[PDB]
């Protein structure tokens, strides 16, 4: 109802903006650059990440279309969930790493490279490991996707999601203490903008976590988990809005970015 439609527009716009952002700023770091040090690698996994996720959103609008109906069988169900975290998480890692990376600047290429290849492995590897599952188990093929799921004598994936939301939180706290430490004019004024997409989209996410998680291992009353599953839908809006603050990011990491994006405006 409500909460369909306001999701299928939600969700429209934020792919028609992330799309065009990230094939522009994808196409700029693929045809201009020659020599490249630690930053243009990052920002270049970053928007590949970005792109992975605007090309997985149209099957999640379609769902959204079609009043919560599933048709198209479990195996692309689960690739589209794998697929959605998993950019998440390489997002928050990677952004972790420029703020470090941008760090012992004011305070070479190989170790870089190293660093981001081990990151492609690891999600390629875990992609492989949800698809598995999937055909082992082989269970009857139900119609409901992106729905709540009780974990009751699933305390093993509970522990999937308990890992997550605490570690994530050290990579939120060493965030901070490099930029107090920190806290040239330019260098100051850009990292800035790595704390304001990464409190944003994901912060909010996470913080609630401990109530959604906390209900799953717990007996809960009709108007509870509707109002939890109310919350989440909403709140996973927020966290897929980092495609669309990305571009403004690459906007002042590089004059490339500025200098073709100048030339379009102008
Ligand atoms: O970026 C990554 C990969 C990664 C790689 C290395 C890392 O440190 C090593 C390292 C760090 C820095 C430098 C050098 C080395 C850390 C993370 N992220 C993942 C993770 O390891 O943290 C998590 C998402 N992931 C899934 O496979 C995956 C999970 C969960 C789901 C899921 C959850 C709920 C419902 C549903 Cl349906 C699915 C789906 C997929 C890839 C691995």
């Amino acid at each position: 109802k409500l909460l369909s439609t306001v999701l299928t527009t939600s969700y429209s716009v934020i792919f028609i903006v992330g799309l065009v952002g990230n094939i522009i700023a994808l196409y700029v770091f693929l045809g201009i650059h020659r020599k490249r040090n630690s930053i243009q690698i990052y920002l270049l996994n970053v928007a590949i990440a970005d792109l992975l996720l605007i090309f997985c959103l149209p099957f999640r609008i379609m769902y959204h279309i079609n009043q919560n109906k599933w048709t198209l069988g479990v195996i692309l169900c689960k690739v589209v969930g794998t697929l959605f975290y998993m950019n998440m998480y390489i997002s928050i890692i990677l952004l972790g790493f420029i703020s470090l990376d941008r760090y012992i600047k004011i305070n070479t290429t190989k170790q870089s490279i190293y660093v981001c290849c081990i990151v492609w492995m690891l999600a390629l590897g875990g992609f492989l490991t949800m698809i598995i599952l999937t055909l082992k188990k082989g269970g009857h093929n139900s119609t409901m996707c992106f729905h709540y799921r009780d974990k009751h004598n699933a305390k093993g994936e509970a522990i999937f999601n308990f890992i997550l939301v605490v570690m994530f939180w050290l990579i939120f706290l060493l965030i901070i203490l490099s930029y107090i430490k920190i806290g040239y004019a330019t260098t100051a004024r850009n990292s800035f903008i790595v704390l304001i997409i990464f409190t944003i989209c994901f912060v909010p996410y996470h913080a609630f976590r401990f109530i959604y998680i906390s209900s799953q291992l717990n007996v809960s009353s009709c108007y509870w988990k509707e109002i939890v599953h109310k919350t989440n839908e909403i709140m996973l809006v927020l966290s897929s809005f980092n495609s669309c603050l990305d571009p403004v990011m690459y906007f002042l990491m590089s004059s490339n970015i500025r200098k073709i994006m100048c030339q379009l405006l102008f």
